[PDB]
């Protein structure tokens, strides 16, 4: 039935993000969480590791498909014949960013509805920049990730 | 069947309410508009007058179902065997209070997951409380509100 | 010549409301300063007081008009041929439902602009609900009110 | 001795409070949870009994000293001779308007020194108008009311 | 009589600016639409074609003069003596940072009034940050540009 | 008795870090005033002249300390034994963010207790950043600064 998209840098995914998703599954059919390339950003982890992490993270999550995509966001969901867009939304967030996005993606591609859900409280305040500025800077930031995700920080930071 | 409750006082509802509400239908099966008393915010129109308000306005849309309640929300919703909750959410919304309401929510009843819509940017800045203070001065509030809303709220006045 | 008003509750009227209708005339020709009755907010002051006390503290400001109004401010508006709306702006403002307000005020009467003017540092936090608070404990105000304003406050307590 | 004054209604104390008053004795020698009477918020509880129940409630509390007052806040503040002030702060916050309230504060004592601790994100959320909101539906709120709270708010209910 | 400036980066200009020039003319007497160079944001269009395309869009408003600078905008506008500094304010706007900017602009320029005007609903939510960054991932912006722009940054992103 | 840490990265120092530090030493026994090197930013000032411009225009506040750091703020303030982090809270504050970092510092250490306090409403306006920008582009903003930090901002821009 719905096919849902829950897309990011997911650079690398959290806590947080598996929270937002394992609530996308309990509501939609099939949830794409799908990893933007996001070459500008100078992303921490390649699109295959961030893709690699994030499939390792949901495996337990059996209708959640980890898909990397290059393209605009809206042109992707529409190719893939998305209907729900899944974004989240908590007490740190910049809430007018995500007001400017979703009525752009709504410009772009109507058919494609934008829902915002709401992680716990222990995700409530931390962004992946933040946990990945602490663990650059020697702070422990485990806590926030999946154990496969700190393992693998651990190792990029090591070699960095 | 996934079931979906949408609360509020809607007093009256208006056309922001009819967008998120038609915006709920597309995505899941069934819907229930569900009107709380709401004593404490002494309403403009009763119960009964707002769920007839409210009947009227969606009559087109065939999976809503529009309902009264004075009880905890957490609890008519259960009792409806809804798990999702409907949340309207807007630029100019005080979204930190929407949090609030949506962890307290989640303590009373965890298995309904708080969903927020964004409605068209046509009615990204209505509210019901505007609505009435213009209406209170007799300005022309047709433009936001159902044809039979605008008649009750007409003879109210 | 540009007709600005400045409408309010002003209830009573402060420093930052002196502040900014001050700026008001700088930019435009004529202002007029005018005071909704507001009876939903159960005001302190009658109209015909907020009125006298505002005239009095605006009386050196030439180009400002002191008036009450009961009807639909945008109407009142109209009919005093004033095309700009001033309307208070800082940084710790509810600016989205300014925004509301704005909005709903154009679709009433587009041909009224609404124009936000920031007030000077001295009454950025200042507001009408917050000094009377404090009078009514008895704290010292005079810092914050005309003169003529500060005396009405102590009698009205 | 470093003397701090955490002011409110609590209109009852919740858990959210006594995690401020617990991290502001672990900062500052001796701490006064000071309860205003606040008649215009119409409490649910009296101040008599608001005082008791925070009294039981920070009893394991030695640093905490529980009173009651009506007068102005930055008046009684100077007759306790505290000089630091004690606010919660968090995410949720309408962090402009303590802003307001800090401005009005300062004015009426610079000497007192506003000061914003952040609660648990346990009790990032609460606050008291949304538990009384809840318990008046029969709703569970003893997570978040000491017990003796809890107990009151039923009586009253 | 009031001589009103309307200053920014307009990289490029869009129908929320259009918007907001359109609503300033009407309010005062001569409004000067004035382009910062702002080097430092490696702005997409160059300063010649800001203004050319600012220029073609505002034609149509007689009391409208398009003028680029390089200065510090309260050093220009003291300069050419505006006494009226245009702001835009809208839903999505980073409010504290323009609060920040007025209160700047007050102490380098204390004659120099900022006043905010407020776009159509239509104009209310959508960067032109956004916009370039959706053109340049192959969204439809057409919408949100003038005709004019529209042309220009297509050609833009053609070769680009 | 209590040791208080306030920290940033003092680029350069302003008369509204001033104020709050001022507030701080009212209220606690010992504040050391730490700056951290923050090269990513880079900044204006080397860490050497930010320390000896905030200890010039400290030096009549006796329980201030002024020592510069490179390593993560929570494992500074851990080896140093501070108890209170001084955050300063201000009209256009980032508030959303200064939560975020407040609930990470809680996570790092959480015998650090994060406190906010507010300046004068003279200081509550402007950011070191636009004070550096406006002073670049030709700006006078001396009313924001110590006599020394203006002297050395004066020579430092002078010769860039």
């Amino acid at each position: 039935q719905k096919r849902a998209i829950y897309p990011g840098t997911f650079d690398p995914i959290t806590n947080g993000h598996i929270d937002i998703v394992t609530r996308a599954t309990q509501m939609f059919d099939h949830v794409i969480l799908a990893i933007a390339a996001s070459p500008s950003k100078k992303p921490m982890f390649t699109l295959e590791e961030r893709v690699a992490l994030a499939q390792q993270a949901t495996a337990h999550l059996g209708n959640v498909e980890v898909v990397g995509f290059s393209d605009l966001m809206a042109n992707f969901a529409r190719n893939q014949h998305a209907t729900v867009l899944i974004r989240g939304l908590r007490a740190v967030a910049d809430f007018e960013y995500e007001m400017q996005l979703a009525h752009m993606n709504r410009h772009l591609m109507p058919e494609l509805e934008s829902v915002f859900l709401m992680p716990s409280k222990e995700w409530s305040f931390i962004s992946s920049s933040l946990v990945k500025e602490v663990a650059r800077h020697q702070g422990d930031v485990t806590h926030f990730l999946p154990e496969n995700v700190h393992q693998a920080l651990m190792a990029k930071l090591a070699v960095d």
